[PDB]
């Protein structure tokens, strides 16, 4: 159970063969990298942003910025599947006006992982985020405020979007190891799009 949090289990389906050619095409211009931690460590977890902004790590820590830190040049812009996909399940959630202008594309090789962590560089935390999960299914844990809070757990397979919203926006949350297996679209991975309202 979760407070706020509304999930769409295969609402994108439908969408997901055109958002998967647009996060290639997304991927030619800003290219997937293993992000640096600003403690010196690379994540296990490739990312890469479209939009007018987009998440990066950076020395003094993590910001959005309009700039793509590896190619120099901007991040690419926001496909319109992923516009009119994020509007429709922003909508069905209950949040009409919501218009992002960042999409952390997050892909998943066998066995990635991503360690708990709280989103925090968004300037109001009283908007959602839209998360949509494409390849191979993913056990997504979240907890509370504070770190030794208790954990519950949830699959997030191909098409299910979960728009966060209310208190569980502020929740802890992460990805436990990504378990092997084939899907027809992703091959090996899995790929998820949260969609936020940065600037
Ligand atoms: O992969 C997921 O479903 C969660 C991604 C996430 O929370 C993030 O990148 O900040
Ligand atoms: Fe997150």
């Amino acid at each position: 159970l979760a407070a706020g949090a509304v999930i769409l289990r295969r609402f994108a389906f439908n969408a997901a063969e055109q958002l998967i050619r647009d996060i290639n095409d997304v991927a030619s211009q800003s290219p997937f990298r293993q992000m640096v931690t600003p403690g010196g460590y690379t994540m296990s977890v490739a990312m890469t942003n479209c939009g007018h902004l987009g998440w990066t790590t950076h020395r003094q820590g993590y910001l959005y910025s309009p700039i793509d830190p590896q190619t120099n040049k901007p991040w690419p812009a926001m496909p319109q599947s992923f516009h009119n996909l994020c509007q429709r399940a922003a909508t069905a959630a209950g949040y009409p006006d919501f218009q992002p202008d960042a999409c952390l594309i997050n892909r998943y090789a066998p066995g990635a992982k991503l360690s708990l962590h709280q989103d925090k560089d968004e300037p109001d935390l009283r908007a959602p985020i839209v998360s949509v999960s494409l390849g191979l299914p993913a056990i997504f844990q979240f907890g509370g405020l504070k770190r030794n809070d208790p954990l519950k757990r949830l699959l997030l397979e191909h098409g299910d979007v979960v728009v966060w919203g209310g208190e569980s926006r502020l929740f802890y949350h992460g990805i436990q190891p990504l378990k092997a297996g084939f899907h027809p679209l992703t091959i090996d991975c899995r790929y998820n799009l949260t969609f936020r309202q940065a600037g």
